[PDB]
């Protein structure tokens, strides 16, 4: 589909043991805001990597939590593309994903 993450959070996310969801977005101005994802239980993890897309082993931002409720809070500067990666452990939807600026 398309690439969304900033402005409008992803409703009813998805965390299939096999299937996954990814998105791409960037910022306009440098602002310090704290944003995280949640809605149920730790099922879908959140990954962030400045420039390229974060892997299951490579990551730039991650509080090291269990699925949902695992986000980072840092002042992102405009000029660098941000990637999104959602990995689930088992079919489970109902989480709200958003970008942390």
């Amino acid at each position: 589909g398309n690439v969304l993450k900033n402005n409008t959070p992803v409703s009813n996310l998805t965390g299939n043991k096999g299937s996954e969801v990814f998105y791409t977005f960037t910022v306009d101005r440098n602002a310090t805001a704290v944003v995280s994802i949640s809605g149920g239980s730790g099922d879908a993890d959140l990954y962030l990597k400045a420039g390229s897309k974060p892997t299951t082993s490579s990551w730039d931002c991650r509080p090291y939590r269990y699925g949902n409720n695992e986000s980072c809070s840092v002042s992102a500067a405009p000029g660098t593309t941000y990637h999104v990666m959602i990995k689930g452990y088992s079919n489970y939807s109902g989480v709200t994903l958003k970008l942390q600026y």
